[PDB]
């Protein structure tokens, strides 16, 4: 599956996106 995350993507991951969720923008992983 793919995740909102923060700071950013896990070694590996790929930023495929963005979340916009408490005021913040997270990176959305896959």
């Amino acid at each position: 599956a793919c995740y909102c995350r923060i700071p950013a993507c896990i070694a590996g991951e790929r930023r495929a996106g963005t979340c916009i969720y408490q005021g913040r923008l997270w990176a959305f992983c896959c």
